[PDB]
């Protein structure tokens, strides 16, 4: 029926792959390989609608550096994605946010903010910062955890209705 084209964005480690992985394979990886980039796909029915996802999970490793604007200009909508435990891959969100609109060429353009380890003890970014950046961006946040799968599924079905209100 219908397809949607799905970028898979953040720093090195915050668990693009780990996120990727459970929805399609619906468990978590011991050992991840950080170097793949690779497109992967999931069916999935919203709102009466036959939705085929084609998840691309970045690594910074493309065949061509020309790629990175292709990956954004083909994209659909964008899961931005930060480790809560992890600072500085939530400060990278903002610089994430304007490339994608800056090469788009667009103010609106369908993302999620993805906080992603919910499960880990020890966290540096709380929910009320998260909140405030995504409320400023006009646009929903998702509490993840790879891990657990808590949230998982909510993060990439909110994204597609994301996708459907443009
Ligand atoms: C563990 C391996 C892994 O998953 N990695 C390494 C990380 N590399 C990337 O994410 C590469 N990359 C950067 C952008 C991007 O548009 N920006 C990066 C951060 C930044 C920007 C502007 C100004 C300053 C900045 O940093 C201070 C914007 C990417 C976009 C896309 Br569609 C793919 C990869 C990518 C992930
Ligand atoms: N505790 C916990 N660890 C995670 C989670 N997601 C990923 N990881 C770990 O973080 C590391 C990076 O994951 P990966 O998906 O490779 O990050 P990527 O480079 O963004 O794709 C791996 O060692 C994973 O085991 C999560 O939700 N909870
Ligand atoms: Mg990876």
């Amino acid at each position: 029926m219908t397809e949607y084209k799905l970028v898979v964005v953040g720093a090195c480690g915050v668990g693009k792959s780990a996120l990727t992985i459970q929805l399609i394979q619906n468990h978590f990886v011991d050992e991840y390989d950080p170097t793949i980039e690779d497109s992967y796909r999931k069916q999935v029915v919203i709102d009466g609608e036959t939705s085929l996802l084609d998840i691309l999970d970045t690594a910074g490793q493309e065949e061509y550096s020309a790629m990175r604007d292709q990956y954004m200009r083909t994209g659909e909508g964008f899961l931005l994605v930060f480790a809560i435990n992890n600072t500085k891959s939530f400060e990278d969100i903002h610089h994430y946010r304007e490339q994608i609109k800056r090469v788009k060429d667009s103010e609106d353009v369908p993302m999620v903010l993805v906080g992603n380890k919910s499960d880990l003890p020890s966290r540096t970014v709380d929910t009320k910062q998260a909140q405030d950046l995504a409320r400023s961006y006009g646009i929903p946040f998702i509490e993840t955890s790879a891990k657990t799968r808590q949230g998982v599924d909510d993060a990439f079905y909110t994204l597609v209705r994301e996708i459907r209100k443009h």
